[PDB]
Parts: C-alpha cells; structure tokens; sequence
C-alpha cells in the first residue's frame, strides 16, 4: 500500500517541480513565436506531473480496487496525468517535424486510447480482464510509435538538418522510454504482481523524470526549436 | 441487468472493431493532406467506441443508480464514448463544408453540454429530475440540427458540387439518425422504462454502428474528402 | 449542507439560463467570422454554468467531503463548469489580442492545473493538505494574471486602439473578479470555514454572474469583436 514508496513519490514531486521551475525560467528568455510554443508545452508537462506526483505522495491519487481476491493499492493519479501529459509529448515531436494536422490528431486520439484503456485495465475488478486492457493498450501504444517512424521520421528529413537530427534523438528517446512503460505495468501492482509496488513506483518515476525532464532538457536545450 | 443485452454489446463490440479495422486499413493507401484528416477522424469514432462497447460487455460501463424507489442498471460507458465521438462526428462534417472555428467552437460546445447533461440525467436519483436533464440535453440536440441546416447546408452549397452532396447525405443521416436517441433514452431503462435495457441496448447498437460506421463508409468511400 | 444556499443557486441557475439566451438571440444578428468566434466562445460560457448551477440547485453537483473530524459539504459541479468555462474566458480575451498559440497553450494549460488543484484541494480529507492545493492553484491564478498583463496588454496596444481599449478593461475586470475566488475559497467552507456555505455560495454566484454574464455583456456591446 501507501507508505514504503513514499521516497520514490516524494523524489518525483521534487524532480517534476524543479524540472518545471527550470523551465519556467529558461524560457524567460525567450521572445521567438515558434520557440514560445515549445517551452509552454514542455513546461506544462512537468507542472501537471509534479501535481499528480504530489496528489500520490500525499495519498489522494490512491485507491484500492479488488482482484484476485485481494484488495490492491492503485495508484489512479497516474493516469490522470498521462491523460495529459503523454498528447503533449506527441505534441513537441509533431510541432518539431511541423506534421500535418490528420497525424497530429490520429497521434492525440491513439494516445487517448492507450491512456484511457490503461485506466480502465488498472481498475478493472476481474483480474483476467485487466489484461485484454492491457493489449488494447499496448497496440495503441504500438500504432503511435509506428507513426513516428513511418509518418515523422520520413518528414523531418525533408526539413532543417537541425531539426531532423533533434526530432531523431528525441524520437529514440520516446520509443525506448514509452515501451517500458507497459513491461512495468504488466509486472508490477497493476499486472501479475511480480514486483512489489516499491519497486513499481522506483521504475515509473525514473521513467517519468525521463520522459518529461529529460526529453524537455534535450528539447529546449537544441536550436531546432527556433526558425533561424 | 448486465445479462440479456450481453449479446448486443458483444455485436456492437465486434462490429466497431471491425470498422476501426477497415478504416485503417483503407486509410493506408491514402496521403493526401486534407484526406487525411478526414480518415483520422473517421477512424478514431469506431475505435473508441469499440473501447467503451467492450467495456460495457465486461461489466465494467454498467453501474446502479437509485430512482423510482429502485436500483437500476445504467450503462454510463455510453456517455464517455459519446463524449469524444460526436464532436468528432461533427468535425467531420465541418470540415467537409469548411465551417468556420466560431461554428465549430459552437457545435462542439454544444455537443458537450448534451452529453454532459445526459449523463447528469442518466445518474439521477430523482425520477422526475431526470427529465429535466433529458429536455436540455434535447435542446442543445436541437441547437446542433438548426446549425447544420442553417449555418452549414447554405455554405455547403457554395463549395464544390461534390461536397454539397456528400454533405447533404451525411447532414441527412446524422439529423435521422441522432434524433433517434433521445426518443430511445425517454423510453428505455434511463427513462420511463417503457422498453426493457435489453431492447434498449439493442436500439442504440443499431443506431451507433449506423452513425459510425454507416457514417464513415459513406464519406470514406467519397471522392469529396480529397481536394482534386 | 444543501438547503440554506438554495436561494442563491436558484438565482445563478436563473442569472445564467437568461445571459446565454440574451446572448444567443443578440448573436443571431451577427454574420462576420471573427465576431462569430466571440458569441460562440461568450454564449457558451454561461450556458455551461447554467447546466452546473441547476445540478448543484438539484443536488446532484453537492458530496459529503470528511476532513477535520467532519463531513463536510462540497460542491464539486463548481470545478466541472470552472474546468471548462475559465480557459473559454481566456480565449476571448487572447482571440481579443491576437495571442500566438504558444501564450494560449500556456494560458490554458496554467487554468487547468488552477482548476484541478483546486478540485483536489476540495475533496482532499486531510484539513492541512487542503491549503497546499490552495496555494499550487493560486500560484497558478498568479502565472495567468501575470501572462495577461506582462504576455498580453503589451501586445493589444500594438493593436487597433478598439481592441486595447476593451482588453485593458475586460482584463482589468477578469483580474479583480478572479482574485475574489480563492479567497472566498480561503474563508468559506472548503477551507477555515469562517464563512458558511450559505454566504459562500452567495459570494461565488455574485463573482461568477459578474464573471460570466457581466464580463460577456462588457465584450458583445463592443466594437473590438469585429475587424472593420
Ligand atoms: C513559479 C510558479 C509556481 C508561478 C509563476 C507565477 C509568478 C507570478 C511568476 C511569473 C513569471 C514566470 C515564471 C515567467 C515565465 C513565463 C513567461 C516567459 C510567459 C510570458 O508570456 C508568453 C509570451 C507566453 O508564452 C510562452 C510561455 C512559456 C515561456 C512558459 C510555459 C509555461 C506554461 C505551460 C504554463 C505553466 C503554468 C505554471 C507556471 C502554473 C503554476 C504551476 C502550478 C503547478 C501551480
Ligand atoms: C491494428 C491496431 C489495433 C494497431 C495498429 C498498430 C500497428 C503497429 C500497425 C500500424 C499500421 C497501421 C494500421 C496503418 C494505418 C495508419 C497510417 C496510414 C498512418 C500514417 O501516418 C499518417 C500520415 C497519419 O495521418 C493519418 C491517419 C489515418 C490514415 C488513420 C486514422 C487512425 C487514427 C484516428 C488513430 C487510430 C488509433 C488506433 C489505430 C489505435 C489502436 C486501437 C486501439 C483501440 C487499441
Ligand atoms: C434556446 C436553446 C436552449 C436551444 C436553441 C436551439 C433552437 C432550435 C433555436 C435555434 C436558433 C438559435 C438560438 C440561433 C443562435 C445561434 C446561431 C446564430 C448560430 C448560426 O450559425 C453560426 C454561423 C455559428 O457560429 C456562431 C455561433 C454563435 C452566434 C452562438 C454561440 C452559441 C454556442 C456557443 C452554442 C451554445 C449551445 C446552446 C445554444 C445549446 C443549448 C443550451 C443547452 C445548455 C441546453
Ligand atoms: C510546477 C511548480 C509548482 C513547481 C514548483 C514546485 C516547488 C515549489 C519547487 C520544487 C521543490 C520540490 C517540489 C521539493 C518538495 C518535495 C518534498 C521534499 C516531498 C516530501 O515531503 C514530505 C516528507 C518529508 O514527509 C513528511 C511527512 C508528511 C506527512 C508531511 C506533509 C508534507 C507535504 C504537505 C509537502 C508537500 C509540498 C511540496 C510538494 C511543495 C508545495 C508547492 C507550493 C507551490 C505550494
Ligand atoms: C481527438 C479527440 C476526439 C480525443 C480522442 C479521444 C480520447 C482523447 C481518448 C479516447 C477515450 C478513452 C479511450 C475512453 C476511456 C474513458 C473511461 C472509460 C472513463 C472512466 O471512467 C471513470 C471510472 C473511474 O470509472 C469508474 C467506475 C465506477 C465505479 C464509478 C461510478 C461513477 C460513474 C457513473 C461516473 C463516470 C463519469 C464519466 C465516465 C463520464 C465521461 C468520462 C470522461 C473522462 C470521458
Ligand atoms: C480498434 C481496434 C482495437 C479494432 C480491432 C478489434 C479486434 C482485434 C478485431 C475485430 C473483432 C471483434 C472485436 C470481435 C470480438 C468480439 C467478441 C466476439 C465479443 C464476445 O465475446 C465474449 C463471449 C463469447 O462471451 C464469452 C464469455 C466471457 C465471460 C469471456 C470473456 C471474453 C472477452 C475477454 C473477449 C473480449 C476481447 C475482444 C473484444 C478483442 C480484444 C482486442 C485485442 C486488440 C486485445
Ligand atoms: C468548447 C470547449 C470549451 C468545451 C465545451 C464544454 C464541454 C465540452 C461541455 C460542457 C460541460 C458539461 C455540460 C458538464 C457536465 C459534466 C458533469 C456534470 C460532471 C460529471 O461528474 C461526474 C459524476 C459521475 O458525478 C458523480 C457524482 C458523485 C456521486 C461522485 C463523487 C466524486 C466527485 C466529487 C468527483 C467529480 C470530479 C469531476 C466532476 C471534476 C470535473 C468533471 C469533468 C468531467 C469536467
Ligand atoms: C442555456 C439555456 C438552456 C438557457 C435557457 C434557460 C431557461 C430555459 C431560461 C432562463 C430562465 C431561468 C433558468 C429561470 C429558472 C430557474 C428557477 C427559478 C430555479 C428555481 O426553481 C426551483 C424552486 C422554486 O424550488 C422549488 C422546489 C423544487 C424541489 C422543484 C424543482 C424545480 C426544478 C426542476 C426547476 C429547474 C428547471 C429550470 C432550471 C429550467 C429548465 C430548462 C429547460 C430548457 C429544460
Ligand atoms: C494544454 C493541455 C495539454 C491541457 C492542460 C492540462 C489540463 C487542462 C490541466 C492539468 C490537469 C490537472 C491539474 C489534473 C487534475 C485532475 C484530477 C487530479 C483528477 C480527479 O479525479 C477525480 C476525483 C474525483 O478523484 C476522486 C478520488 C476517488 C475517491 C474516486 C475513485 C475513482 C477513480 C479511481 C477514478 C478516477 C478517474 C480519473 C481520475 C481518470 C483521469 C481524470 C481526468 C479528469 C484527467
Ligand atoms: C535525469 C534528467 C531527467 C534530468 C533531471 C533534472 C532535475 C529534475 C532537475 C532539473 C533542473 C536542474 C538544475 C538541471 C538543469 C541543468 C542542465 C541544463 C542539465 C543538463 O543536461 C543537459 C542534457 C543535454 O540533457 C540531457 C540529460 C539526459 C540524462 C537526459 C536523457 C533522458 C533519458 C533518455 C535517460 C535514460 C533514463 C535514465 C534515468 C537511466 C536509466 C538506466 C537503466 C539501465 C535502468
Ligand atoms: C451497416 C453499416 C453500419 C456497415 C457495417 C459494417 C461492419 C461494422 C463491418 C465493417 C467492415 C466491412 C468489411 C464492410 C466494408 C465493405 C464495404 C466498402 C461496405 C459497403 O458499403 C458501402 C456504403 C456506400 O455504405 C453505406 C452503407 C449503409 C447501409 C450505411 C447507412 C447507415 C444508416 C443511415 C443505415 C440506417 C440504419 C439501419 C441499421 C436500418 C434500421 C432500420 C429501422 C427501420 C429500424
Ligand atoms: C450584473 C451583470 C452580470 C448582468 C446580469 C444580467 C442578467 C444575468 C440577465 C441578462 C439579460 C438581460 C436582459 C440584460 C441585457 C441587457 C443589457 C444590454 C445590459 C446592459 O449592460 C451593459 C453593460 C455595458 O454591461 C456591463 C454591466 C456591468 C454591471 C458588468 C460588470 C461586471 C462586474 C465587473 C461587476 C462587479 C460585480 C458586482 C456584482 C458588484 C459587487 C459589489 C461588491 C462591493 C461586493
Ligand atoms: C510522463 C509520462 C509518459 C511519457 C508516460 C507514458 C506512458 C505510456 C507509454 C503508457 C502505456 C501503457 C500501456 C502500453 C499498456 C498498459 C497501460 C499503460 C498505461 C501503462
Ligand atoms: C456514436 C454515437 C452517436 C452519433 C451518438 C449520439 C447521441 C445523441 C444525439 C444523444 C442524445 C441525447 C439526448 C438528446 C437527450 C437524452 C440524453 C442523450 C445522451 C441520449
Ligand atoms: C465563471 C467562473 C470564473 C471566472 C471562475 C474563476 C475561478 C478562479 C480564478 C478560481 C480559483 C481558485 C484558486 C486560485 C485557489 C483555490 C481553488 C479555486 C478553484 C477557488
């Protein structure tokens, strides 16, 4: 339950709020139009984490759900942030390779899905089930890192170099970080319990404090969020 | 309760998986920026739909709400669908007729209220409440028609021949067939309960492939979805 | 609990049921796109509340919070209507403006964390972590006041002198009503409940008929919604 992986939630508290407050400030200096749109997305993503992180720590983003004949604790906050946070991610990588609104909204919608099927997988009361959840979600998540490779990657190349070889990182970055995600949620609390909740909540923080701080850092540290 | 209409649910799931599928795939052979849209669009209804129909199949959408001095079943998975596919149903539309944002702001406003308002209705624990949240639900139903004959068939008409009618058949579609769910909501289980939640599960499978899938062969399979 | 504040609720429902009518019918006279936009986006910020006031009046937006050793009554459908209705307002008044997408994003994205803290901090059980949503949410009030003045007004005088005068006062109006709610929220039943519920619902219908209705009269009598 709530209490051994309180460090874990209190060090992802303190990482996201740092992470936002960086840059918040970094982008003080910053009049660019075009810039201005990456830094208030990737600001956005570690300020809504650092509330959800902070809404599990404290223990409201926490609620027990029956399975397996046993009353497990999950931790819904989560969700609510991916909810958010993950279409925002997508959103930096679109606005990078300057994508064409129909992928910008298959992304957002598969992204959706894989969010909402997850949350539905994560408080489902028959334990098999959670698992059909669990594939559904996994095959959204599957649909979204094609689409970065197949209908991104061919584009960014046909822009700045500047900007290709950032999208590129930061795509690699996206695809290892992302796929992670449902090998911890099938092993952990939420999947077949193989790992305890400690560990789950050490595993999504490390990945979370990845995807949004360490993506943000690459992100707003390159020149490719500038026109030049 | 979640038992008799367990075999509608099962259809419904089945034939909105199929349909995701088949837009997927046809939307391959596809790269034209405007069609794209259209096909992201298109898709993303049938899939989430198929979510939140499985979801309801496995127990998970249904819920018990207290009225009439009984407990009765609600499916509210519906809601949470419809919440995200009829605004989507109704992008489809603007966009064919290259509404404006304004409309469009007004359209999908209203569609929010009349979901959300519908779902107030369907978790109401007073019986004659309940109606009250059904009339301005069927009021903003009726903002949404006025605006698609007024606001949006007179503008059709001052595009392209082929987009004037693909329009006008799918206007005529979704006024025929959206005004149909009121009528089945006031006399199935969330209403009156006039028809029994098995019926009124089957009533609104027919009405939602129709509206989804009906609607998107029907403007898939159209050459105005291209630009020439 | 719900019964001493009926008045006030009834009153809002009403206020708000008659400002979204006033400003549907004075719309109708209105065919220019950019004006469309501010009726569109102005009508449906009260229409909005008017489906919230009328939930809380039914019950329905009303829960049973237990902190400080109490249960507590809490209107919840407050936060529902402000998640939706607050970036609404936000959107005039940078559609006003001009905004870039990346101030908007940013506008939107604060609102929303000040509207979901502030939900968080009003079903949160424990008296003492209330405040901590308190202060997250009012830091976050602080960032959209602060874009509005130094992100914002900057940018409508280097516009059409219409359009900065009607933003200085509609922002002077959004900065001085908004400023209100988190003290009310401070004072009254969801926080040290030296106000009771009935005075604080009291507070909040004045604030939000002003806000809404008032706010909205104040831009559609102007000249600033049209391009000339
Ligand atoms: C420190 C926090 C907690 C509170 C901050 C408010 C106080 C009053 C300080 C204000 C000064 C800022 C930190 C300056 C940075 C932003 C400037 C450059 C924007 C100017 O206008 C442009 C052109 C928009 O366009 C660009 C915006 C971009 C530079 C920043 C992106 C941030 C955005 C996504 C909003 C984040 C929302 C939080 C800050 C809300 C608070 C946190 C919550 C969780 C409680
Ligand atoms: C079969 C499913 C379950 C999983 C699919 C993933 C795997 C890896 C196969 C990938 C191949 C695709 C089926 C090819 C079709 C899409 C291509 C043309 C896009 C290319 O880029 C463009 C230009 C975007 O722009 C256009 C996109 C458009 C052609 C497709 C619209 C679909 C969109 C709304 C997303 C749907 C999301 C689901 C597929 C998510 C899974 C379902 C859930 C419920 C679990
Ligand atoms: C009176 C209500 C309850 C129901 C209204 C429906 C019936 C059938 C009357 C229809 C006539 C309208 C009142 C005319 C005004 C709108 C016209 C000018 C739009 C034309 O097309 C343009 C160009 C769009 O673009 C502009 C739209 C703008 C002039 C109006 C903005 C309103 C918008 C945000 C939607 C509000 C939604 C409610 C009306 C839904 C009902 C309320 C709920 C809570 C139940
Ligand atoms: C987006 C934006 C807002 C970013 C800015 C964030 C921030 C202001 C700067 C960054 C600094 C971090 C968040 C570091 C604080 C996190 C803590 C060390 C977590 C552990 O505390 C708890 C341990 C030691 O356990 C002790 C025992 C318990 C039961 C006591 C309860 C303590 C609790 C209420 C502290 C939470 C407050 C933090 C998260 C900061 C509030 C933000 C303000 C803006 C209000
Ligand atoms: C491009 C654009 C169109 C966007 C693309 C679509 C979008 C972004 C993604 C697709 C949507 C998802 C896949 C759908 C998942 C949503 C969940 C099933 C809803 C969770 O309900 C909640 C859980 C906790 O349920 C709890 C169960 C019980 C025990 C609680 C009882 C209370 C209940 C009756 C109230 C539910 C009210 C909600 C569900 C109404 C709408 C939900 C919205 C979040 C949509
Ligand atoms: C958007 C995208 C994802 C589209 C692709 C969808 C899909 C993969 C292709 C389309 C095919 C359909 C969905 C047909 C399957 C539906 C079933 C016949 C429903 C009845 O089963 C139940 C009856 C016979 O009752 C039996 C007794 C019960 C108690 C057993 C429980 C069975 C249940 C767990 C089956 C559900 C799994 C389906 C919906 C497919 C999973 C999708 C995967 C991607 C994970
Ligand atoms: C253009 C743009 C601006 C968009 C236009 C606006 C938009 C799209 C449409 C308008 C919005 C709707 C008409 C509002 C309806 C939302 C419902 C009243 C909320 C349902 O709550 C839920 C039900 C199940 O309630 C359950 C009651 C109890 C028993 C549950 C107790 C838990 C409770 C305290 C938590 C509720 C948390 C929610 C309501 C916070 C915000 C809700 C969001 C979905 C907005
Ligand atoms: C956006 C759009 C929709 C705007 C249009 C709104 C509307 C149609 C016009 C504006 C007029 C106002 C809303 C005035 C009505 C409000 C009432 C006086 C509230 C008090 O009633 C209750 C007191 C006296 O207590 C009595 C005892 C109780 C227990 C009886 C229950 C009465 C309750 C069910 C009335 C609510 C219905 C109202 C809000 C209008 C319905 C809107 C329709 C479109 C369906
Ligand atoms: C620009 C763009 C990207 C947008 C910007 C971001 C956005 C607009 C703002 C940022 C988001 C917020 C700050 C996050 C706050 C959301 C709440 C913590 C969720 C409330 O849950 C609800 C309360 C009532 O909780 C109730 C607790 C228990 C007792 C209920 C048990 C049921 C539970 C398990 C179901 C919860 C299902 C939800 C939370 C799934 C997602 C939530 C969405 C609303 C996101
Ligand atoms: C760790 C990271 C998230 C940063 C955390 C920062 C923290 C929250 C505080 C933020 C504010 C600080 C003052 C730091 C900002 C100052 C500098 C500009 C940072 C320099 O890095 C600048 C650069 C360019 O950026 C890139 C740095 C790399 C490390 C990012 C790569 C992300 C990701 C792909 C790493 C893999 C995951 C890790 C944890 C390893 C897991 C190992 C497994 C085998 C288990
Ligand atoms: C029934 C429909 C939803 C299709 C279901 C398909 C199913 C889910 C599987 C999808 C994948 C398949 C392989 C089919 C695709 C192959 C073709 C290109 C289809 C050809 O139709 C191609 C065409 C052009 O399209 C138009 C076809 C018509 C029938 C659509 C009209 C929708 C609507 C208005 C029908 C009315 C409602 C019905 C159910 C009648 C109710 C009667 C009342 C009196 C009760
Ligand atoms: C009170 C207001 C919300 C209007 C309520 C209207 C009501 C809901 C019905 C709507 C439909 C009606 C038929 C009115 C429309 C007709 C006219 C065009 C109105 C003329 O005002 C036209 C003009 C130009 O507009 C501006 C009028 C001012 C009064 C708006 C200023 C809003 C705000 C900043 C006022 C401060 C808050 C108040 C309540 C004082 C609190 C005092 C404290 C010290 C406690
Ligand atoms: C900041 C957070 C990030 C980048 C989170 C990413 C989350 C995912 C890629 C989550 C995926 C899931 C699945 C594929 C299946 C099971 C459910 C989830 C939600 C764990
Ligand atoms: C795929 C689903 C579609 C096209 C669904 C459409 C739903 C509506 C038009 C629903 C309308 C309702 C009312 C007008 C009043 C009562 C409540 C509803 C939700 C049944
Ligand atoms: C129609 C409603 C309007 C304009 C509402 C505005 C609401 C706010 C500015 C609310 C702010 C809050 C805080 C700053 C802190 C405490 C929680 C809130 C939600 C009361």
């Amino acid at each position: 339950t709530g209490r051994p992986e309180w460090i874990w939630l209190a060090l992802g508290t303190a990482l996201m709020g740092l992470g936002t407050l960086y840059f918040l400030v970094k982008g003080m200096g910053v009049s660019d139009p075009d810039a201005k749109k990456f830094y208030a997305i990737t600001t956005l993503v570690p300020a809504i984490a650092f509330t959800m992180y902070l809404s599990m720590l404290l223990g409201y983003g926490l609620t027990m759900v029956p399975f397996g004949g046993e009353q497990n604790p999950i931790y819904w906050a989560r969700y609510a942030d991916w909810l958010f946070t993950t279409p925002l991610l997508l959103l930096d990588l679109a606005l990078l390779v300057d994508a064409d609104q129909g992928t910008i909204l298959a992304l957002v919608g598969a992204d959706g899905i894989m969010i909402g099927t997850g949350l539905v997988g994560a408080l489902t009361k028959v334990y098999s089930y959670r698992f059909v959840w669990w594939a559904i979600s996994t095959a959204a998540m599957l649909y979204i890192l094609y689409v970065l490779f197949f209908g991104f990657t061919s584009k960014a190349e046909s822009m700045r170099p500047e900007v290709a070889s950032t999208f590129k990182v930061l795509r690699n970055v996206t695809v290892v970080l992302w796929s992670a995600y449902p090998v911890v949620w099938l092993i952990g609390s939420e999947g077949a319990g193989i790992v305890p909740l400690n560990i789950e909540t050490l595993l999504f923080m490390v990945l979370d404090v990845s995807a949004k701080v360490g993506f943000g850092l690459i992100l707003l540290r390159s020149r490719a969020i500038f026109g030049e």
